[PDB]
């Protein structure tokens, strides 16, 4: 069985004082065993050392991004080998905000995923379609193209988690149903089965990166092809604990 | 007189161990008084807390970049108010590598400079032309356009330093002379005098962001319109101290 996976993407948020409160809340949290849920928290770069040094050893830390290749003359960028040096085990790559606002191409994201895996990082690789793309009938064309750019550059999937972001439901007034999440997760897993292998499809976590809260986490988590969540805003809040508890039997 | 300014841009380089060695070397350095030189060091985001907590209080820390506006849903980005929270006083904005490789437009850079200044950061604002631009006769057209995008968005220049990067001499086999640096600095200061004010032109540091080393720092530093340096690779090395010492009488 695929181990339920809950990632918390803090995005471009936080102060030393708020990070200390968030970490203190996660440290005091009582959640399902390490055998039933894998928990990853992703602060901004400048708080990665603070979080890694103070967070409970059974929760894991992710960067929100890293550079496409070896460090050097890339002012403003953080290399995968910097994260490895700081004992940061995870990285989020290809988040919808970087694809849309920072114009990260599917090929750029694929190159990042390959380089991060080569340096020993574990990767949350993000995909997802816009409202225009979904309304054009392009959902699986887009998600397959984005996934293919990663798959063409990846030889080992052990350290990959795919996050599906329904960008079409994020800020548009459109709401994704658990059935709509399940449909994309199922079609994406079928795509992995045909284009990579049956093994990789059966063992790769595909997590839901739409609007996740205490109200919807159990119904979403119970979907056959949803293996967990990449949580946004709720990741800064005690409610993140309730979302981790979606793993419980 | 304009206070000589030496910035060290570490770029996408460093490990905890190497940062500790670099900081220990700067802490042991014996350089001209705070009255004659202002020294700024710019590590990657993930090392800003380590450097700020351990670096001598008379040297200052800069981020290599920050986000264009208020933080929030910008996965991978670091806001100016995050840097202010961590007591990081400086930021480098519009570095040639971000303009060229990350496609930061002159308007994007100008917006960043305005937002960073609004949050209380001091800014090293970078400009400079490519070999193609220089060989086309566009040097001052390009540098003026880049500076104008910043100037159109800035009302107070007290906390700005302009860095001229001769991108045309950085990796091309072309070498910039001190006379060539002086010509651009002079034309850029004249531009500030006409387009902003005589006061702003007379008081704004314009630093040279070309190839700077112990061999050339005194001749470059002595130019009438060169007020210091934005150093690259040498900023990781003991040689950075010799470049700071270019301030000496
Ligand atoms: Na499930
Ligand atoms: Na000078």
């Amino acid at each position: 069985a695929r181990k339920f996976f809950v990632g918390g993407n803090w995005k471009a948020n936080g102060t030393a004082e708020e990070v200390k409160k968030i970490v203190n809340t996660l440290n005091e949290a009582q959640v399902p065993s390490q055998d039933v849920v894998e928990v990853v928290v992703s602060p901004p770069y400048v708080f990665l050392p603070l979080v890694k040094s103070t967070l409970r050893s059974d929760f894991f830390v992710a960067a929100q991004n890293c550079w496409v290749k070896k460090g050097g003359a890339f002012t403003g960028e953080v290399s995968a080998e910097m994260l490895v040096n700081l004992d940061i085990p995870w990285v989020i790559l290809g988040h919808s905000e970087r694809r849309a606002i920072l114009n990260e191409s599917s090929e750029f994201v694929g190159d990042k995923v390959a380089y991060a895996l080569a340096q020993g990082l574990k990767v949350i690789a993000c995909v997802g379609e816009t409202l225009e793309e979904r309304e054009a009938g392009s959902t699986m064309d887009v998600v397959a193209a984005q996934t293919k750019a990663i798959a063409d550059r990846v030889t080992n999937w052990s350290n990959v988690v795919i996050a599906y972001e329904p960008v079409w439901a994020i800020g548009t007034g459109k709401v994704a149903s658990p059935a709509q999440a399940q449909e994309v997760h199922d079609e994406l897993r079928k795509w992995l089965a045909k284009n990579v292998s049956a093994d990789v499809a059966a063992t790769t976590r595909i997590i839901y990166g739409g609007s996740v809260n205490g109200g919807n986490c159990k119904e979403l988590g119970g979907q056959a092809d949803v293996d967990g969540f990449l949580v946004g805003g709720a990741s800064l809040k005690p409610e993140f604990i309730d979302i981790i508890k979606a793993a419980e039997v």
